[PDB]
């Protein structure tokens, strides 16, 4: 058999706030986290806006020292991790020190610190290279950076699923604690690709939403005038803990994580299958893990990236894997807010339905004024909805067909 | 409840060959892999040699078109990948892709292509990004692509760990299986590093070998004269299969992986401990995971990076770990002549260590002319060594102080 695992802290930055309290009250208002990126020269690109960490202050975390070793993604995770792990209560000792691991992830890592360098290398060479370029811009170095930081020596590692980073790291972490390598893991990702190659980069595969004209309408998930994601900066990260682990220090429990599924569409490289066939095996290989029925599913936090393939693959996986049940459920895209983080989307959207299951509210999907085809399911339109959710999905696919489904229960 | 988990496929681009027995009789005659690198123009660089792939062809496995909008490492993973799942006999079926996932690893991934159109932005503008920038170099493209191509469905992701990638992919993947969430996995990782970010990074924090006029000497693991790690490409894939799964389709099966462990060292994010203690921790996790005495081991493939520090902290760790048996077994460093293939050394090495298994024979620590002080194991100086293997270990170590073991044993 096998350990149950509870939420016993989380932290973010995201394009709403500089942490969970302050991000979850935009979510409920319904506020968006878009604009038009500053302090960078996009004349020459086609999208201007995204979401932008605001007033973020490393020194609140790391010496200036420190922080000018560190990738902006890094700064960002080890910033939620660090959040996370105070929001725990949790007390590191020499005699639970082994029993403490890290898997922070990233989708995309160090691009803004591999331009910056490429500027030096380009214009004076290779020996104006950072002695920390490597360390300082690597995936695995937010957990490498928080497990030195609070001297954790349980498992360390680092996904990166591309925009299923979040959710797949998550649960991972879960099976950790779960068979018994671990009894507290810090979890989720990390992301700032906001860069010329990020939004260059999606720029080129005209992947991105170009409403530059209306920022805050740009990420409009079910929409029919959708036009493509809003790239968007931050971090989640969540404690997970054993619940025997948690209640013996008198832990304060969020939620309890019951389910985790894996799949892959094997279809495409950036697009999903039509019917999401993926996200289906995906969701039931999620509620078979929890040992749950559909029917007991109450609120799901959908990727809902504002792509005109993915959102409809969405809808037509949800019809699939619940049948009479489908429009019972809650749906919402809290991309439409904050757009789409790629691998910290599932670490930030986790916390999202941890919290759906506190305030016991579906947050809004927000620009959903005109519904597609067949995007006839409760999608929670513009406003949040108070509701009854003792089960919440959060789902991430991601580029090379890669899926991941949470399961979180409410825990009394 | 556990399932057992045998290797019946393996594959491998090295600087010893483009595949496993052509690679496999370069490590048993003791041949350097290490040459002044020809791709680009290394004059201004304080290292200026490395491990290259000799003569690779893409289109051995893909297609001119695909091979072009994909960064090395990706075609180094897929073509890894590819010949262990064919050397598996495995028939992918409606019946089993379900059952079949991939976790192909990477530290850097695809810094060559993102370093290109970093020059293309720079020089040219953002028009000048491929379409094809972010999931041609991302790192879970290895796990996306072979997913599509041979229509696996299982559990799909990729772990970035650095210098450990190889070693906990594989553990990882095992794990899925051993639990129930797989019958299959392809595991193992890739790099291809050498850009001029690279050896830019790598020689900014002075970690390589600069011993331009003798590469072929210049990793020489645990001997006096070690002055940093050569910096190699390459990939290797294992096909990881439950036992009974194999039994039942009559698999050759190579060896059984009984055990994996991870640590953290907790204690800086470059440099190991002098005392080898998170390493130490580290294997004893994976030979309790084993269920095995120390004493049953009898060859460690070593992480053995040519590195003042690393190489000293390993002899400690092994002699912490395994007592006065520490100068019963035979542990060498292939890295004497594949050099360091970073998230695709533990991979490469993993395939060392079953061929070990396969046909009882230490492979030699090549360059270990004048062992340095406390360096008084059997280290397999000069000559490969026939020998007793039932049990074999591979570890590494990475970034972050992130740790990984690998326990196989002979299978009848
Ligand atoms: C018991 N561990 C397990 C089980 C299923 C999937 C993954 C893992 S992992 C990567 O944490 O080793």
């Amino acid at each position: 058999s096998r350990r149950r695992v509870v939420i016993t802290g989380m932290g973010m930055l995201s394009p709403l706030g500089l942490d969970v309290p302050s991000s979850w009250e935009g979510i409920l208002a319904g506020r968006s986290g878009i604009a038009p990126i500053e302090h960078m020269d996009l004349s020459a690109y086609s999208t201007r806006f995204g979401g932008s960490v605001k007033g973020f202050n490393v020194e609140e975390y790391l010496s200036a020292k420190e922080a000018r070793k560190l990738d902006l993604f890094i700064q960002y995770g080890l910033a939620a991790s660090f959040q996370a792990v105070r929001d725990s209560g949790l007390e590191v000792t020499d005699a639970n020190r082994e029993r403490i691991g890290v898997s922070m992830g990233s989708g995309i890592g160090g691009l803004t610190n591999i331009e910056n360098n490429c500027r030096s290398l380009f214009e004076q060479g290779p020996r104006r290279i950072s002695p920390f370029f490597v360390p300082g811009s690597i995936i695995n170095m937010v957990s490498g950076f928080l497990s030195i930081h609070l001297g954790l020596q349980g498992p360390n590692y680092a996904l990166t699923t591309a925009q299923t980073t979040g959710t797949h790291s998550i649960g991972m972490a879960a099976r950790n604690i779960a068979y018994g390598e671990a009894d507290v893991m810090v979890a989720g990702g990390s992301e700032m690709a906001a860069c010329g190659l990020g939004l260059g980069g999606f720029g080129a595969a005209r992947a991105l939403s170009t409403r530059n004209d209306e920022p805050t309408r740009a990420s409009r998930p079910w929409d029919r005038d959708r036009d493509g994601f809003v790239l968007s900066d931050g971090s989640g990260a969540l404690v997970l803990e054993e619940l025997e682990h948690a209640r013996a220090r008198g832990a304060r429990i969020y939620a309890e994580l019951v389910g985790f599924g894996m799949s892959g569409d094997a279809f495409h490289m950036t697009a999903p299958p039509e019917d999401g066939a993926g996200a289906a095996r995906c969701m039931k290989n999620a509620l078979r893990d929890a040992g749950l029925d559909p029917r007991q599913v109450d609120y799901i936090n959908a990727h809902g990236t504002s792509t005109p393939a993915g959102d409809i693959a969405e809808i037509a996986a949800v019809k699939s894997v619940f049948g009479e049940h489908a429009h019972a459920l809650s749906m919402s895209s809290t991309k439409s807010m904050t757009g789409h983080l790629l691998g910290a989307a599932g670490a930030v959207e986790a916390i999202f339905s941890v919290l759906a299951l506190r305030d016991q509210v579906a947050p809004p999907t927000i620009n959903l004024d005109n519904p597609d085809e067949g995007c006839d399911l409760d999608l929670v339109a513009h406003e949040a909805k108070p509701r009854k959710i003792d089960v919440a999905l959060s789902n991430s696919f991601g580029f090379g067909g890669t899926n991941g489904t949470l399961v979180f229960r409410r825990f009394a």
